[PDB]
């Protein structure tokens, strides 16, 4: 019902996946030091309620009724819906308050990639808040509250609604399906593997950025599916993209979802075979995505996709080459990327006197 | 996780309990083949109940011929029904095609121009309407998705809304949602228990003049921006005049719980419960069954939301038109504009499984 906001890490990292994703990147609009670090400091204590399920400062109503409320109310008599808020640094944050030459060297800019079509307006961004919570509303709420909070010291750059599972009725003995019909999320680190996260995901002191210690690096990625395109594939077509088959999602030649793969039955351009960490030197990503669905356009067209969340202890040693490795990928022929972005995701809020970026200010 | 029955005297969706999700599709015909229409219509039907009751449409998502795509995009397998109701509905620019003219009912009249109107035309009209309301935004996606396939050539997607979160209400003894302004919102509507109130202000009758449409609806879609920024620096004070009700439990200024009755000479002349309320426009009663969007941002810094505006009624002229002109002078247009508009008659329901959606119209 409620994820605990202090800890070693942030919370929406490791903890378990909620139903709803509502993502925000935000640019700064101050130049003061003072005024920013103030800021995090509100934005800490109105997380603190948030996730906790309370209104944010005095609360959404009873107080002087010729003040507009602190809480914008919405949320009011709903459940923290296992909230969690995490925040992020963007590059171009450390062109400010002479963090020049605090920037960590794992927080590197991506390449140009075949086939990118990056949207300016949905790239990017100072920092960015991901609110996860299994009710959309709770979600939004959050989000809309820190805007609020942060008006005339941050705006909203750009904005993502995404959904995952419906937990009040799949199992979570059950993987779910991504838009494209497929099982997604098969060969993931999970949250229990303490081992994996500590190498795969988190930043260690000896990595070279201190004040990073217990964070991680964000990459974003919104992906565009062609839908009409995709369902107009034979199945056999479909299977063949991925290595894997569209009913149980196992392996080419196995039998259960969760037999290990293996690579030499799959096509050489099949998804699985060139993101596996077997054909990567081991690069292995934490994979915390959501599907989107955001109308559909001047053609009739769905506007729907996969919103790509990888966690990373290096962005050099995870993501930019597992990516690099999709050149051939079969499955290009029916995804475009269209917005990108990567963020340094600071350590944990240790307790109520900590607060959001501490170590970095 | 219960399905919702699909059949019935009345389609389903309308006075059904309101669900989570929304997922709405307005669609133009590309075909001048009425026999390509009906045979759509048959088809749509069929995949409707496979789709309400958790099923795959065809054959199934795979399993079938290797070579050929397969029935069923799949991205439903292994979930539940989840309350999904399928709500189909025709615009009155159908009628120009197949012959139809005289058989437009009277009461799909359209819309004036209202003061403060400002309407895109892209996200505004259309051939017909598929309403998928859903607990689970996956499966009112599919059934849409679905749809749409099922007829590529005979319909094309003219353009479509998602709702994340209901505003809406058919069952007052489950506790109302609020709207993105933070006030509850559904509280004196209608509920799907009272059949006296839904004859008389919902469901259309033999007598009302136009017969295929016994037992069906007329429903109105608004699509209404929030000037958010603007009301999230108003007072308190300033928010709770705009509506007549507080913001925390609800209730009718001066009383003391959300479902004491109004006494709206307590409340400010142009207060929106004051100007919608039936007393105030001769007992015209509507049916709200509408949902909260946020489409991203606006480019210029801020969260870009408002409310998706549906209403069912009897007869669109005694229904939202009256209504909607009493608001002229509502406090409430301070801080909302009206940005997309479109009316369709919902037809009878599908009796049973050798009926078909419209079968009352062809
Ligand atoms: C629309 C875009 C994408 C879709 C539909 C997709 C789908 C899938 C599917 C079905 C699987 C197999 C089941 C599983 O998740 O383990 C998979 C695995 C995987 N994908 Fe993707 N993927 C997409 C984009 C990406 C991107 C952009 C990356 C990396 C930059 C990536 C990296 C991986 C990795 C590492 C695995 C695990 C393979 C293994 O170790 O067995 N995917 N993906
Ligand atoms: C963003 C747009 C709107 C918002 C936020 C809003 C909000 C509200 C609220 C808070 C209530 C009070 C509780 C309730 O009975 O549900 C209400 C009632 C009502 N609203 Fe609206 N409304 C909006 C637009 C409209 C429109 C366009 C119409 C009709 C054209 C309308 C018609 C009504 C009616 C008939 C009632 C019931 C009055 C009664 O019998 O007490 N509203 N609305």
């Amino acid at each position: 019902s409620a994820v605990p906001f202090h800890g070693a890490h942030q919370a929406g990292i490791a903890t378990p996946v909620q139903d709803r994703l509502h993502f925000a990147a935000f640019d700064v609009t101050t130049e003061d030091r003072a005024a920013f670090v103030a800021l995090l400091k509100e934005w800490t204590a109105a997380a603190r309620r948030l996730t906790a399920g309370h209104a944010v400062g005095e609360g959404a109503y009873g107080g002087l009724p010729e003040a507009p409320p602190d809480d914008t109310g919405e949320a009011l008599g709903l459940k923290p819906s296992r909230l969690t808020l995490t925040i992020g640094f963007g590059p171009s944050l450390f062109t400010r308050f002479g963090l020049a030459d605090l920037r960590p060297e794992a927080l590197a800019d991506l390449p140009k990639f075949p086939g990118d079509n990056l949207d300016r307006a949905r790239s990017g961004g100072d920092l960015c808040v991901q609110a996860c919570a299994d009710d959309p509303q709770v979600a939004v709420h959050a989000i809309r509250n820190l805007a609020r909070i942060g008006f005339g010291k941050v705006v909203v750059r750009w904005s993502q609604l995404g959904f995952g599972k419906t937990s009040s009725t799949t199992p979570d003995k059950q993987t779910p399906r991504n838009l494209l019909g497929f099982k997604d999320g098969t060969r993931n680190i999970a949250g229990t593997e303490k081992d994996r996260l500590d190498r795969f995901v988190w930043a260690a002191e000896k990595d070279g950025t201190p004040w990073m210690t217990g964070g991680s690096y964000l990459v974003a990625r919104r992906i565009r599916m062609h839908i009409e395109t995709w369902d107009r594939a034979s199945l056999q077509e479909q299977e063949d993209v991925f290595g894997r088959d569209k009913g149980e999602g196992a392996p080419v030649g196995k039998a259960k979802e969760r037999d290990e793969p293996f690579l030499k039955a799959m096509k050489p351009d099949a998804h699985v075979r060139l993101a596996h960490p077997d054909s990567n030197g081991g690069a292995t990503l934490l994979r915390r995505g959501y599907s989107f669905t955001d109308g559909t356009d001047g053609l009739g067209r769905l506007d729907a996709g996969l919103f790509f969340l990888a966690y990373q202890r290096d962005i050099r040693t995870g993501f930019v080459p597992v990516q690099r490795n999709l050149a051939t990928d079969a499955l290009n022929e029916y995804i475009q990327h269209v917005g990108s972005a990567v963020f340094a995701v600071p350590p944990g809020v240790r307790d109520a006197d900590d607060w959001w970026g501490s170590t970095l200010f």
